[PDB]
């Protein structure tokens, strides 16, 4: 009979490096390509700036697929019921997709090659997500993941490239067949934010999609000699205008970019830039950053948790709402913090030094909130959301895993000011500072009374107070980690 298949998107939503798709259209007669949308899932917390993200990614997965002769169905339901009905309704011989190493994406996957094996549907999950097969990593690794970035860069090596990216799909592709009620064009395009039932638009300024991905991606290396020096802990937290850093993030988290085009992408630089960065400040080592927490997380029972992680501390974090809630509502009073969170909700996405000051905050520098609590804000809220990388850095950060020197704590008036002394990053996330002075912008309650007046900025009406002091909240806070580090044994 003929080859009738199934590419079905979830991570991966590009053309480009796609060996599932690649393989979906070899010798096909129809291809389908699919995304399955829950259409309940916002009636459960998710920001329409990461939704909205998603959409403007599936609006350009529609656009290439229709240039190729082809279509997008954006299926609604769950994956499970939906898919043994249209393997029959179409006469499905092979289901692709790019593999996923996430708790939920382990189960539902393992359902879904059930329900293929059952229909005589074959099944091909290449690796893609990620550089290397984090299997294949632990295994030659000798049967657990690497615990330090140092060691997980020496197996890496060792082990050698990742693959290179896989071609291009061709100019033409099979389509849908027709007349196939299931592909109706009503019931299978891409919906609107306001569609799927959000009431406020998105205000981020990053847009969705493959044809951004790689558009940043370009501008990124117009200039060679940036890439190849580039040194993470020595970028600016403070530039919004031009970001320090690339802000692939979220075209990474969603597979709008290919991670193996990037790392091709820098090595060829590298051999042309011998004296290049190396990990893992490099922004190969930035690549390697997420490689190795998606390695270890994907094989560490409840990573992105406390209570039965073995990776992870058990600290005694205080069950303070009120602290967590001025903290995510931008009202702690440190308008370094408060700009950030602003941040966070109005485009989704920080700087990582940026991350680390709110982080530390949050945790062990001033609140002695959970971890889990300030992971859980992000995951709502950031465009680049990524499971295996919100936990690993919330707990890095918390000192709860990997990290371990809690005496090392960020001041939330100083941090920001070596870098923007002018508050130019507070000015513009938290416009009722706008004019105040310089001097005092880092620590508004130090202005002279008159100096607030005048700057239409009156500490505790028009901005709140500081919810701590950090010398005193820092102090409480090491000394109950130093505690909980010894009940450890
Ligand atoms: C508390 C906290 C939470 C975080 N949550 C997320 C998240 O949900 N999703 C996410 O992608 N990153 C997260 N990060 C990591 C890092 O801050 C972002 O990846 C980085 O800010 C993205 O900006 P960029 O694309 O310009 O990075 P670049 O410096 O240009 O790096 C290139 C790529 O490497 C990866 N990367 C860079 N830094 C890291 C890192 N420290 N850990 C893992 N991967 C890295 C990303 O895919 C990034 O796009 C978090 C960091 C902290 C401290």
């Amino acid at each position: 009979g003929v080859k009738n298949s199934i590419i079905w998107f979830r991570k991966g939503l590009r053309l480009h490096d796609n060996p599932a798709l690649l393989e979906a259209c070899k010798d096909a007669k129809h291809v389908y390509p699919v995304f399955v949308l829950d259409p309940h899932f916002l009636q459960q917390k998710v920001s329409v700036n990461r939704y909205n993200f998603l959409l403007e990614s599936l609006e350009d997965l529609q656009r290439s697929f229709q240039a190729r002769g082809s279509r997008l169905l954006v299926l609604r339901g769950k994956p499970e019921e939906v898919f043994p009905r249209v393997f029959r309704e179409w006469g499905v011989t092979q289901l692709c997709f790019e593999h996923d190493t996430e708790p939920y994406a382990k189960v539902r996957d393992a359902a879904v090659r059930r329900l293929a094996a059952e229909a005589g549907v074959e099944v091909v999950t290449p690796i893609s997500h990620t550089l290397y097969d984090t299997d294949m990593l632990v295994a030659r690794n000798g049967g657990a993941a690497p615990l330090t970035m140092q060691s997980f860069t020496k197996l890496v090596d060792r082990v050698g490239d990742p693959p290179a990216p896989a071609p291009d799909p061709p100019a033409a592709m099979p389509p849908p067949a027709e007349d196939m009620p299931s592909a109706a064009p009503a019931a299978t395009g891409v919906p609107t934010w306001q569609e799927v039932g959000f009431k406020e638009p998105p205000l981020t300024v990053f847009k969705g999609g493959e044809t951004e991905a790689l558009a940043r991606l370009e501008a990124a290396f117009q200039d060679p000699k940036w890439v190849a020096g580039f040194q993470k802990p020595d970028t600016d937290p403070s530039a919004w205008e031009k970001p320090a850093t690339t802000v692939l993030s979220p075209y990474l988290k969603f597979g709008c970019l290919s991670a193996r085009l990037f790392h091709a992408r820098l090595l060829e630089v590298y051999r042309r830039h011998p004296a290049h960065s190396q990990p893992p400040v490099s922004l190969r080592g930035q690549l390697l950053w997420r490689e190795f927490f998606y390695t270890v997380g994907s094989t560490t029972p409840n990573f992105h948790r406390m209570a039965g992680n073995p990776v992870c501390k058990q600290i005694d974090w205080d069950d303070n709402p009120e602290f967590l809630a001025a903290w995510r509502e931008a009202r702690t009073g440190f308008p370094w913090i408060d700009a950030i969170m602003t941040q966070l909700v109005t485009w989704g996405w920080m700087h990582h030094l940026a991350r680390h000051s709110v982080a530390c905050f949050l945790t062990r520098g001033d609140l002695y909130v959970s971890w889990e609590r300030g992971m859980e804000v992000f995951e709502e809220h950031l465009i680049d959301q990524d499971h295996y990388l919100n936990a690993a850095n919330w707990m890095w950060l918390s000192a709860s895993a990997f990290f371990s020197q809690y005496f090392r704590v960020y001041s939330p008036v100083v941090f920001g000011k070596k870098y923007d002394p002018e508050g130019r990053f507070i000015r513009k996330f938290l416009p009722v500072l706008k004019d105040m002075p310089a001097k005092y912008i880092y620590e508004p309650w130090t202005a002279p009374l008159e100096v607030q007046r005048k700057a239409g900025c009156v500490v505790g009406r028009d901005y709140p107070a500081p919810i701590v002091d950090h010398a005193v909240a820092s102090k409480a806070c090491i000394a109950r980690m130093a505690a909980a580090y010894r009940r450890s044994k």
